[PDB]
């Protein structure tokens, strides 16, 4: 297991989204569908130069897993996944740009709902969960777990657990008082309202 310093700034976004009183936490959910439909939307485009791209699996689509019992959000995805450098260094360095616009924009009047309109919108997680899980796996790269507590650090190891092919789990560990988006209707709820018009199969798993 190798364990990383976020860059500062991003240490910093975090810290503002686990610390300013925000009641609507529920735009975590939109921002990661998002993101999971720009990774379907690259493969997809990647797909039409090079079909071998979809050898790892041809469905494309975003599941919504609960688990009372684990107090535990998953958003999966059939993306294009991400790479160990992706995960390390390539996605937070894009971040630093859209990280401080965003924060010249919350002590300009802007609020955290508009975290997706900067490109941070993934940091919008920790509204809700006070660990996440990245398990990912890209083309060109194995599968990795990706892990952070906040509090400056996030660690990367290559993973063990059941390979997913190509894509991306993103295992939100929710807050004590963050089970309601646990509830099918409230889920449900937050789909209808934000993400209905994205262009993949959203399936929300049921309990056992
Ligand atoms: C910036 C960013 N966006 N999306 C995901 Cl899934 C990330 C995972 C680890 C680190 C940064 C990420
Ligand atoms: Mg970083």
């Amino acid at each position: 297991v190798e364990t990383f310093a976020f860059q500062a700034e991003i240490a910093q976004l975090m810290s503002l989204i686990i610390n300013t009183f925000y009641s609507n936490k529920e735009i975590f959910l939109r921002e990661l569908i998002s993101n999971s439909s720009d990774a379907l939307d690259k493969i997809r485009y990647e797909s039409l130069t090079d079909p071998s791209k979809l050898d790892s699996g041809k469905e494309l689509h975003i599941n919504l897993i609960p688990n009372k019992q684990d107090r535990t959000l998953t958003i999966v995805d059939t993306g294009i996944g991400m790479t160990k450098a992706d995960l390390i260094n390539n996605l937070g360095t894009i971040a630093k740009s859209g990280t401080k616009a965003f924060m010249e924009a919350l002590q300009a009047g802007a609020d955290i709902s508009m975290i997706g309109q900067f490109g941070v919108g993934f940091y919008s997680a920790y509204l809700v969960a006070e660990k996440v899980t990245v398990i990912t796996k890209h083309n060109d790269d194995e599968q990795y777990a990706w892990e952070s507590s906040a509090g400056g650090s996030f660690t990367v190891r290559t993973d063990t657990g059941e390979p997913m092919g190509r894509g991306t789990k993103v295992i939100l560990h929710l807050k004590e008082d963050q089970t309601e988006y646990l509830e099918e209707r409230r889920i449900k709820e937050i789909v209808k309202k934000h993400s209905q018009f994205i262009g993949y199969p959203i399936t929300l798993f049921v309990e056992k």
